[PDB]
């Protein structure tokens, strides 16, 4: 059926129209729904400094329609946490490791909310990272994510004190990538695999080491 596609520099030649579609959806969702005004752009494309040649996109596709997704960025490069929110990780420190990738821009289009897609996206990050040998993901997230992580069996390590970010309680954390976590989620989503990887093989950890 419908899968989450891993899109990176090595295979984005197969996904250019999907990528542009998702940048516009990100504008509709993060700017026009969430009112994250600092991200507003006059081209109607929500693209930031962490959308470059090293970004990996995990996008939920129904045919060629983007219905959800999230992205991963190597912490061996300057990251959102290290550059924008380092104060959120003052207790434990901002991650910087080929085996830790920064996880952001999680979305589900309105048509697919409160359905099966959300748990599939949770499974997708675990599946991709385990495949790649990535040990943890790091994130800056609003505190309402904590019960969502717990519901999916995500092992969470807070990195600092929660703080207000533009009127919203926000925190920095890592999530442990676990085979055990993934196995339970595969059972729950009723599929042995949720991540589709078309085109040339991606060696994410090798690429992060170059950075
Ligand atoms: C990598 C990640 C950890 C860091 C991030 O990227 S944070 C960015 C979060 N993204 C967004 O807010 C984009 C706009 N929203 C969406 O795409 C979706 O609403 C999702 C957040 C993906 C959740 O979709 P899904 O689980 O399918 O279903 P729902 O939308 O009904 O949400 C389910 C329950 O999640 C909670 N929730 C979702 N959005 C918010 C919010 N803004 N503030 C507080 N709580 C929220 C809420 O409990 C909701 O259930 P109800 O209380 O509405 O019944
Ligand atoms: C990630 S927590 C949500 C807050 O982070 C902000 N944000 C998300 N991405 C970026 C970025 N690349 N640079 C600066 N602020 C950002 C949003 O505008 C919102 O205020
Ligand atoms: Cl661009
Ligand atoms: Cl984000």
């Amino acid at each position: 059926g419908h899968m989450i596609h891993a899109i990176s520099a090595v295979n984005r030649h197969l996904y250019e129209d999907v990528l542009e579609q998702h940048f516009r959806l990100r504008h509709d969702i993060f700017v026009e729904e969430r009112h994250w005004e600092t991200l507003r752009r006059p081209d109607g494309r929500e693209v930031d400094s962490y959308d470059d040649e090293d970004t990996v996109y995990l996008l939920a596709l129904e045919g060629r329609r983007v219905v959800g997704g999230h992205r991963l960025y190597p912490t061996t490069k300057p990251s959102m946490m290290s550059e924008v929110f380092p104060h959120l990780a003052a207790v434990r420190g901002c991650p910087s490791d080929p085996l830790i990738w920064e996880w952001s821009r999680y979305f589900v289009v309105r048509d697919r909310r409160d359905g099966a897609l959300n748990l599939q996206l949770m499974a997708a990050v675990q599946e991709f990272c385990l495949d790649q040998g990535i040990a943890q993901v790091s994130a800056i997230m609003e505190t309402w994510w904590l019960p969502r992580f717990h519901e999916a069996g995500f092992v969470v390590t807070p990195l600092g004190l929660p703080a207000l970010v533009e009127n919203a309680w926000t925190m920095a954390a890592t999530v442990d990538i676990r085979r055990q976590t993934l196995d339970v989620l595969h059972d729950r989503i009723g599929m042995p695999s949720i991540v589709q990887q078309d085109g040339p093989r991606l060696d994410a950890v090798a690429r992060a080491n170059l950075c």
